[PDB]
């Protein structure tokens, strides 16, 4: 069928910077026509192509297309113009879940719950399509207008049948053997929920190696004030062996992960549907 005219800049008033990377900019920017606030990921083709990023860039254009789910953000359209390519996303108001980690510092229990059942729920989606996202973090977890979670940023997702993430969230099996599968997300999942309950990223060090170093030979603990299933939670997550990480194939995939004690009383059907508990 007939899909509408492309678009173009002229089309839209431009505003503030919403992110940065070394490859491409997001920039708010309003459609004149309707009035409708979108995030635009702007890319310049020179850059891209210097830096051979062409593949990085067609594979998050080609996920974001598959993906039609209420917690991950949405392309809704791409054009260009002689330098640049533009991406129309999801407006996430309320930006970073990262933000919301330091505003407040740590989340309570009902807040930590709600929040990684959502990413779970999430998690469940894109690996049932196949996806792995393999840079998960609060930096690339969103929070729209409503308060329920956006994950964005697939420019480093491997599509089932390379790179290496954010150090703090880089699974083991990365380190030791260059290879990622839906487990490491299930990793960064781990490291997620202690971040939402210590306020700070299981493995910390100086630098990037000792780090690393760190997460080889798992090497991090808990706060005496950890939500005990959580904590439990954690453990069965944070496992160096990644054919044992509760919610992988090996364990029986996202049916035991979510009967876990810790999301006793969340009712996965309709998460997206509720109200978020207040932070
Ligand atoms: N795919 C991708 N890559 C990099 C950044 C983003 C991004 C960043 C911020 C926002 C926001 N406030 N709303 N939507 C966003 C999308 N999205």
């Amino acid at each position: 069928p007939p899909q509408p005219r492309k678009k173009r800049p002229e089309d839209f008033k431009f505003g503030k910077i919403l992110g940065e990377g070394s490859f491409s900019t997001v920039v708010l920017a309003r459609e004149l026509a309707t009035s409708r606030e979108y995030a635009i990921k702007i890319l310049e083709k020179r850059h891209i192509i210097k830096e051979n990023k062409v593949p990085y860039v067609t594979r998050e254009r080609d996920v974001m297309s598959r993906l039609d789910h209420p917690f991950f953000v949405k392309l809704y359209f791409t054009f260009q113009d002689d330098e640049k390519l533009y991406f129309g996303l999801s407006y996430a108001k309320n930006g970073e879940l990262l933000k919301y980690i330091r505003k407040i510092g740590s989340f309570d229990e009902t807040c930590t719950r709600f929040y990684t059942a959502e990413i779970v729920s999430a998690l469940e989606y894109l690996h049932g399509k196949g996806i792995i996202h393999r840079d998960l973090k609060p930096e690339n977890i969103l929070l729209n207008e409503d308060m329920h979670i956006q994950i964005t940023d697939f420019g480093t997702a491997k599509v089932l049948s390379s790179f290496v993430g954010t150090a703090q969230y880089v699974s083991p099996e990365l380190l030791t053997e260059k290879s990622a599968c839906k487990s490491s997300d299930l990793w960064a999942l781990g490291c997620i929920i202690y971040q939402l309950v210590a306020g700070l990223p299981p493995f910390r060090a100086g630098n990037e190696y000792l780090i690393f170093q760190k997460i080889i030979k798992l090497e991090y603990d808990f706060p005496e004030k950890f939500f005990p299933k959580a904590r439990d939670l954690v453990e069965k997550l944070l496992v160096l062996d990644a054919t044992k990480r509760l919610g992988c194939e090996e364990m029986e995939g996202y049916g035991p992960l979510k009967a876990h004690p810790f999301f006793e009383s969340v009712t996965w059907e309709n998460l997206h549907q509720q109200t978020p508990p207040k932070l």
